[PDB]
């Protein structure tokens, strides 16, 4: 059958934070960040709002862009890397708020290749039939785990949300092909610290390994959906860095002017980062039914993803 | 088609703890302890051991056991609330740690029911026909988030990790029914208190949900699977506490010597109690090829799920 995103959502908190922000602290300027990774500005939660109430506001608009009542969700997945606890989960949160049924409910880690995966991992359920809307949220609130004294990350992370309701979709639609992909080996380069309680990266490591999985990653979900670079109608990568951006979409061999660019005004947000940016063109009307849009990431683990879906209910 | 468990594994680490330990600083008795869990040691891994290194253990076994080799393992699926670090996953470092190709791993978070969710999410990646061996695992390092002060769940957590293969099995054996349910108002029961980062129990609030939740759901997925009490082999039960397993038991209406027991020298290991207790049961000779066996277990969020799986690669 076809499954695909039958209701789309995002969400950033409201309180923005210029570039111009982080130079009380540390040795930056909106010239050297914006020359470093194209950001300007990103949004930051309050301090009294968590991951689940960023992932509770997006996955309220994906309910009502889906058409149907919170009572029709048959399983909650969330994919968020700064749960507000390991348990209760995100999606158990969002069981209760949401008033939907006990249904399952779970978050799956894969950081910023999350998204993809439980959107990935929404399909099987689907496919098997006894599941018909499965409610898949990408949320993270990062700056709650950001070192302020490293200005690479510091500068870097933001906080958003996204969501969507996978089910089947009007043939010919939905999520035609993508790709896992797992590289235990390079945790050392990006991991939450243990002990600080704060991300660690290594940003040279991150950056060459980040190039090229998103821009091979891209190339092989394409052919295995027997694409040319002239059915793509928007490139979606997870907004990373503006240069790492670049480079992939170069890999992969696409106009300069399909690429969605969010990264400018929330930065690097993980999990929600691809959705945030699938709302941009949605409401800049330069993403429509039928159009098809090939989605790629990766996360600290390392882990990697990449889609390519049909837009369209 | 069939989809069972083909290879199962399971550890705990050396050293064990007698219920006469904590009487140098909490005022318990061996007495005491077993007279209200049921528990008289369980297992802490060392200071310089955490899940991963559990999940590695049981996962070695579990393949070995299977009789396959790394390499052909397609994904990789950790069920756990204690990861090592949120990122990487425990998935990702078993990937790495087990020599395994570059395929999709990450952690799934449902707590003590988190081992049968992932399970049921595998079995829907095998029907895809995509995957074929998925190692799924149940593993927790409660010791790291016990507090110690509170004798209450001081004596109840201890650390484990439990494996399996999840593929095609033979002769029509594998998973007849399951049911996994969520229920996030009971979330202020069982927490991770973020502040304090050490487990929070409502003990009665707890118990009054354990005992009915696990009654109705086995008594649903037997039904589901047009069987009674009679033809169910073995009831492994979330050895979550002697007191909560009996009353489900009892609930259930099922023999007094079918129900599986090990929280006795293992107590509450959260996703690896399970196969920890079935580990126990294949060695002691009480199960076997095309025996039918009921899972069941709940857990923090609130969350619950229960399996009917006839035995046999």
């Amino acid at each position: 059958m076809n499954v695909g995103i039958k209701g789309f959502g995002a969400y950033a908190p409201e309180k923005i934070i210029d570039n111009a922000y982080f130079e009380q602290f540390l040795d930056t300027s909106d010239e050297w960040i914006s020359k470093m990774t194209g950001i300007k500005e990103r949004h930051w939660a309050d301090d009294d709002q968590d991951t689940s109430d960023l992932a509770y506001e997006a996955s309220v608009k994906a309910i009502a862009d889906a058409g149907i009542q919170p009572e029709d969700i048959d399983m909650i997945i969330v994919a968020t890397a700064t749960g507000d606890m390991p348990f209760p989960t995100v999606a158990n949160m969002l069981q209760e708020r949401l008033g939907t049924g006990k249904v399952a409910s779970m978050d799956q880690l894969a950081a910023c290749s999350g998204f993809m995966y439980s959107m990935i991992t929404a399909k099987q359920y689907v496919q098997s039939g006894d599941y018909h809307n499965i409610l898949v949220v990408g949320a993270d609130k990062l700056s709650k785990i950001t070192d302020l004294t490293d200005r690479s990350t510091a500068v870097l992370f933001g906080d958003g949300a996204g969501a969507v309701i996978i089910g089947e979709v009007s043939e010919g639609r939905g999520i035609i092909s993508y790709e896992m992909g797992s590289d235990g080996t390079g945790g050392k380069h990006l991991y939450l610290d243990k002990d600080t309680g704060k991300l660690k990266m290594n940003g040279r490591e991150v950056f060459k390994f980040a190039v090229r999985i998103m821009g091979d990653a891209s190339t092989r979900v394409v052919e295995k959906a027997n694409l040319t670079s002239d059915d793509i109608d928007l490139f979606i990568p997870h907004q990373a860095n503006i240069r790492i951006m670049e480079s992939a979409r170069e890999r992969l061999g696409i106009s300069k002017d399909k690429m969605s660019v969010s990264v400018n005004k929330y930065g690097n947000t993980s999990a929600a980062s691809i959705p945030l940016s699938i709302d941009q063109e949605l409401k800049n009307g330069k993403l429509k039914d039928d159009d098809t849009i090939v989605l790629v990431g990766f996360g600290g683990g390392l882990t990697w993803g990449a889609m390519t879906i049909k837009w369209g209910k």
